[PDB]
């Protein structure tokens, strides 16, 4: 077997998050809408499904800048409710298929969460795929190779791994690892993408959030 344990000595270190409590995830928010708006050009850019028509950056980062006016007009310390303000902020301003399906991957995200204080990392991946579920359900003919494969490959990375990862750093920073290899992998799933040598352009806008959310994990600032 293994050394029987008994050490009272409690572990050093300070650069792990064990709770996200509603501040911490306004950070998150505040930081991922950031990124996008920093991205914003190059993910318009990139846009060309299901027309070319140069905008998903800019719908993305509308989007998400609603739901961020929201949070930092109303902020809490309790997670649940701060999402209840997000998620009211993206629906009511949700923009192009991009920000209407992101604002939906949060509100189910958000849902799962509403009666929280805090949460840990096996409850962020939780709502993770609860918004990837919400998202699936809300677009009558999903297509694969764009922001819900993205984001459905980017949660089943976060169940998998917070199941024996307790710091949500560890855990963020491999759904983005995972993210990024779903979101390379979009022009083997939609032809348009592979024709023209790009990925999908909602799933890099969702990537970008999820860098900004690892930043303020971090307690940093984009
Ligand atoms: N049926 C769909 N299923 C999954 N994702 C979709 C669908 N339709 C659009 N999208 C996503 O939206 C992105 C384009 O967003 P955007 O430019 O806002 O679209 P639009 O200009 O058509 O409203 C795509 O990269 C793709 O991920
Ligand atoms: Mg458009
Ligand atoms: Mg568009
Ligand atoms: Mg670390
Ligand atoms: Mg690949």
């Amino acid at each position: 077997h293994h050394h029987h344990h008994s050490s009272g000595l409690v572990p050093r270190g300070s650069h792990m998050i064990s709770k996200i409590n509603g501040k911490l995830f306004a950070d998150m928010i505040i930081q991922g809408a950031q990124n996008l708006s920093n991205n914003a050009d190059l993910v318009d850019s990139l846009n060309v499904y299901p027309v070319p028509d140069g905008d998903t950056g800019t719908n993305m980062n509308l989007t998400m800048t609603s739901g961020r006016e929201e949070v930092e007009n109303n902020l809490s310390k309790n997670i649940g409710e701060l999402g209840k303000t997000f998620s009211k902020g993206l629906l009511m301003g949700a923009r192009g298929n991009s920000g209407v399906i992101l604002s939906q991957l949060f509100r189910g995200f958000c849902k799962n969460i509403e009666s929280e204080s805090e949460i840990n990392s096996k409850l962020l991946a939780e709502s993770f795929q609860a918004g990837v579920e919400t998202a699936y359900k809300a677009v009558m003919k999903p297509v694969e190779g764009t922001i819900l494969t993205v984001a459905k490959d980017a949660a089943q990375a976060a169940i998998e791994k917070a199941n024996n990862t307790e710091d949500c750093i560890e855990l963020m920073e491999y759904i983005i690892v995972k993210a990024n290899e779903s979101l390379e992998n979009t022009p083997n799933l939609l032809a348009v993408l592979k024709e023209v040598g790009v990925v999908d352009s909602g799933g890099k806008g969702l990537l970008c959030v999820y860098e900004g959310f690892l930043k303020a994990l971090k307690g940093e600032k984009v």
